[PDB]
């Protein structure tokens, strides 16, 4: 099972992931993630990739593409794999299908999740991650019991960089305008499938669950 999860900042792309690979047992690939991982390694791409990510901008598609490939080469994803946030260009898509053609695979479905933008604003303005353990909350949506205190772990919750307002229109902007003309790219395709992202989390996931359950059919 190849899938990709697309949508536009504070869709809910990681909170979905989380529970599809919960339950096929697929690895899960996640641009942003790498990106971060390589700037807390302080690695040269992760110094690079700190430049736009603070801004809201996207990290130049070369690169992005590069990491991807070397990604998809392990053997781990040999049962199917879950990309999160890749491809967000068309560049970057016409690099995935034959990036994917040379080991032999096809995507199944790219799963669009769809909200509006002003909802995206506050989707990721409340956004609070615990700095001990990365459990996320939501000041508006999903509070913690007491507040600035992870659930879990008792650890400090913290708003991520790129979460302030300023950004965040810049991220909605340059998302819109890259991300967008892949709904068109694989409705051609025959892969795009929508999915209404405006409601509860369990009905999201059971919309998504319905949907793949068709590949077992
Ligand atoms: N391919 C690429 N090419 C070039 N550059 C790239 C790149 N990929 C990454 N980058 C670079 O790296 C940066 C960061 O990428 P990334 O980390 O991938 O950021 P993103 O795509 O903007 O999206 P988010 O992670 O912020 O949100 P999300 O959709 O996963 O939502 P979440 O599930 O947390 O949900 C958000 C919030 O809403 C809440 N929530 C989720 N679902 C619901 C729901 N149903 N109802 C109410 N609340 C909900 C959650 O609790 C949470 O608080 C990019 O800006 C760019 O600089
Ligand atoms: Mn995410
Ligand atoms: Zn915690």
């Amino acid at each position: 099972m190849n899938l990709v999860l697309m949508g536009l900042p504070g869709a809910g792309k990681g909170t979905q992931a989380e529970k599809i690979v919960a339950a096929y047992g697929i690895p899960h690939i996640s641009t942003g993630d790498m990106f971060r991982a390589a700037m807390k390694e302080g690695t040269p791409l992760g110094l690079q990739a700190k430049q736009y990510m603070d801004r809201g901008d996207l990290v130049p598609d070369e690169v992005t593409i590069g990491i991807v490939r070397e990604r998809l080469s392990k053997d781990d994803c040999q049962n199917g794999f879950l990309l999160d946030g890749f491809p967000r260009t068309v560049a970057q898509a016409e690099a995935l299908e034959t990036m994917l053609a040379d080991i032999g695979r096809k995507l199944d479905y790219v799963i669009h999740i769809d909200v509006r933008q002003d909802v995206l604003m506050e989707r990721l303005t409340g956004r609070r991650i615990c700095r001990n353990c990365g459990a996320t909350y939501h000041l508006i949506f999903h509070p913690p019991a007491k507040p600035g205190v992870c659930d879990k772990c008792g650890g400090e919750l913290y708003q991520r960089a790129d979460d302030n307002e300023a950004t965040v229109a810049n991220r909605l902007e340059v998302n819109m305008k890259q991300m967008k003309p892949l709904v068109d790219f694989y409705e051609q395709k025959g892969y795009l499938r929508n999915i209404n992202g405006e409601q509860d989390m369990e009905k999201v996931f059971a919309d998504i669950r319905e949907l793949l359950g068709g590949l077992a059919r």
